[PDB]
């Protein structure tokens, strides 16, 4: 709405970060399109809506099929990645929802469409079913289709005619921790403690994790939460986004950083006596801020891009008002690279490091929307200690995505566990208008392969490019997620050259369009950044939880208890740099 023009603090919106266009990058926005939409009627119908329609003189195959014949897999061993702990895979999914998220579209409470929709996936207007194909076994227990909406988009929301549909990216594109004070003033307010001038985050009131805190409950009924668990009726957690208790370790990790703000707030305090409720609030806001980006840029992408890191995120150089800070429509696809890196089991461990209890290990499946397991059942100090101990999931091209999110996935509207996040990323690139995979490799100056043969050597793999051949019939109608994300790793990293391509991009954009970077000289002191850069994901654990015992790099494959050394070795982050003196 009116931009502060020399305030040193980003706004919640994401508004004003650019000064000549400062609507540039913030929420509420349209995703942005680095290639033209590719929709079945050119404006916004995707392609496989009419069926008779093609896609370059060939019918789309069925999100569920390709599921079925390409994604899935039975053996869970082997599975593991030898190298990368559960953690690098619940990193990932926070950075993701500090970028992106686009809303379903709603118009929908006292209505008869959603059900309508579920009931008998009639296919119309919002709703665009996920049909089972033949021989499926879900056909037989659960119906004909999975219920599936089309994602919002920015004029509207009611019918609409203009322009070519573009959808809405509800959360600012910089990296600001946008995940923890959230992207709306109405919801960031809600979430703050203006009872107190120490501007602390709201905290639960009606439970406690050995004196520490817990996110405040969501005061909305129907909560998914109470619903897996009638009985205990816990209900879901009121954070910065609106996904924060889509599954317990990511509900964990936001745990721990509502912690460290407050922390951080009471360490100024101290420090700083003077200063207001607002000056803590967003001076804390400002560290975590600068917290996420470090670890982010620093420990988690060298690591996820590998060899190709430098080839498309060059060592920074300033701030850069030219560049589009904004997240591409494509970005929201290339970033759900990590569904394949998601285990098939949850542990929690005790002060040794061993099991915790009879039940210690869980399926994933019943981890969705679960509130009551932290409450109820240990506290985040066993889940903390899993996420270090434990593996993520190596990608594997026979073995992509796992049966607990291929077959049994939760959805917070419905009431069964038994929705496939493959296909439903696979009908959401359509309902997008992404382009086909060869359209993205030129994109990226890659070969783009035309026939089985030249599929083959691109994939590396005679057998899966035979599959997608088969339900695609041309490189060109292959979506974007599955094409991606099916192309062998690159030089110790965890996506194929096209994957880096996009993430690279979108990335280094992000980083060099942001007049708030923590390195842009003037954001922070030489002094308070001689700080930061001590900052470790290591460290928030050690000052936001009872573990005394943590490795030096959180995201490698770390064994216990070689590789855990004591608290004390580990850096901590002096504030001192932040004393500000009167006269
Ligand atoms: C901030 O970010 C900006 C946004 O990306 C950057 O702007 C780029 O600025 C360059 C020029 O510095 C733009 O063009 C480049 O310059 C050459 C033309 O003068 C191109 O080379 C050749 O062009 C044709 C080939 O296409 C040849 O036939 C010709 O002989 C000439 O040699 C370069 O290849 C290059 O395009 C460029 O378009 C801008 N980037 C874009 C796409 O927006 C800028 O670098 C940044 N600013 C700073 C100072 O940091
Ligand atoms: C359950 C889910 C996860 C784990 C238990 C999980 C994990 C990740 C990781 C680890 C990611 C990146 C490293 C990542 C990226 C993105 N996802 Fe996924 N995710 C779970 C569940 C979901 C669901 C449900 C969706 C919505 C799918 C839809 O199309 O409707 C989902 C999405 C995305 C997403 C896009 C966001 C947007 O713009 O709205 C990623 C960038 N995830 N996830
Ligand atoms: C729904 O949530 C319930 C908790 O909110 C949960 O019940 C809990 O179940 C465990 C074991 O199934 C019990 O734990 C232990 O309790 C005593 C020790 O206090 C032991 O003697 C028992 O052997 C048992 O191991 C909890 O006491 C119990 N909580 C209560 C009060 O009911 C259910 O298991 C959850 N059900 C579903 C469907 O998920
Ligand atoms: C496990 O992963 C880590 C990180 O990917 C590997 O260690 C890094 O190796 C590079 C060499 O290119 C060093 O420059 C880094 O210093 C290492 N990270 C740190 C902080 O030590 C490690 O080699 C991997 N183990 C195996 C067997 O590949
Ligand atoms: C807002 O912050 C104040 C801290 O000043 C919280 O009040 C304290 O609550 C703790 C735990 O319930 C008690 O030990 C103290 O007695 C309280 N101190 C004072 C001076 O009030 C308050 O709970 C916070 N509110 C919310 C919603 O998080
Ligand atoms: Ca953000």
């Amino acid at each position: 709405v009116k931009c502060d023009e020399n305030s040193p603090y980003r706004t919640i919106t994401g508004d004003c970060n650019n000064r000549r266009s400062p609507a540039l990058g913030a929420a509420n926005r349209a995703l942005a399109r680095w290639l033209p939409a590719e929709y079945e009627d050119g404006l916004a119908l995707p392609f496989g809506w009419t069926q008779r329609k093609t896609r370059n003189g060939f019918r789309v195959p069925l999100a569920r099929e390709v599921s079925n014949k390409i994604v899935g897999y039975l053996d869970e061993e082997g599975v593991l990645d030898q190298n990368r702990s559960l953690l690098f895979m619940q990193w990932g999914q926070i950075v993701d929802h500090d970028l992106d998220f686009a809303p379903e579209t709603e118009l929908g409470s006292n209505e008869h469409s959603k059900t309508q929709c579920e009931e008998y996936c009639i296919q119309g207007d919002n709703c665009f079913p996920i049909m089972f194909p033949k021989n499926d076994p879900k056909l037989k227990t659960q119906g004909k289709c999975m219920p599936f909406f089309r994602a919002g988009f920015v004029c509207p929301t009611p019918p609409y005619q203009s322009l070519a549909r573009e959808q809405i990216n509800a959360v600012t594109s910089f990296l600001d921790a946008s995940l923890v004070y959230g992207s709306e003033p109405s919801l960031a307010s809600r979430l703050r403690n203006l009872s107190s001038p120490l501007g602390l985050m709201a905290v639960n009131q009606e439970a406690w994790d050995h004196g520490l805190a817990y996110l405040p409950f969501n005061n909305k009924k129907p909560s998914p939460c109470e619903f897996i668990n009638t009985t205990a009726r816990v209900p879901c957690f009121l954070a910065g986004d609106f996904r924060a208790s889509e599954q317990i370790l990511l509900a964990t990790a936001h745990t721990l950083l509502l912690r460290e703000h407050n922390r951080l707030a009471r360490e100024l305090k101290k420090l700083n006596p003077h200063w207001n409720g607002e000056k803590l609030y967003q001076e804390a806001r400002k560290i975590l801020g600068a917290f996420i980006q470090i670890i982010t840029f620093r420990d988690y992408l060298p690591i996820v891009l590998g060899s190709e890191m430098q080839k498309w995120i060059p060592p920074y150089q300033g701030y850069n008002n030219s560049v589009d800070p904004r997240i591409s429509n494509v970005f929201t696809f290339a970033f759900r690279f990590g569904h394949m890196e998601v285990p098939s089991t949850v542990s929690r461990l005790d002060e040794n490091y061993q099991p915790w209890g009879p039940e210690a290990e869980l399926p994933l499946h019943t981890l969705f929307f679960n509130t009551w397991r932290i409450i109820k059942d240990g506290g985040i100090d066993p889940l903390t200690r899993g996420l270090l101990a434990k593996k993520s999931k190596l990608m594997n091209q026979d073995k992509m995505v796992t049966s607990e999110l291929r077959n049994k996935l939760f959805q917070p509207t419905h009431k069964i566990h038994g929705f496939d996040l493959a296909a439903i990323n696979l009908q959401r690139c359509r309902d997008h208008g992404m382009p086909g995979y060869n359209s993205w490799r030129g994109f990226c100056g890659l070969s783009q392969p035309k026939t089985l043969k030249g599929l083959q050597t691109v994939l590396k793999n005679k057998i899966l490019a035979k599959k997608l051949m088969d339900l695609y019939k041309t490189p060109d109608n292959i979506d974007i997620w599955i094409g991606g994300n099916a192309e062998p790793m690159v030089e110790r990293g965890r996506v194929g050259p096209l994957l880096a391509c996009l993430l690279g991009r979108q990335f280094q954009q992000i980083r060099d369009g942001d007049r708030f970077w923590w390195e842009n000289p003037g954001v922070f002191t030489e002094k308070q950044r001689d700080s930061l850069q001590k900052f470790s994901f290591s460290r928030l654990i050690c000052d936001n939880t009872h573990i005394t015992k943590v490795p030096l790099h959180a995201f490698q494959a770390n064994n216990y208890p070689h590789d855990f050394v004591d608290c004390s070795t580990v850096d901590k982050l002096d504030l001192s740099p932040w004393a500000s003196r009167e006269n």
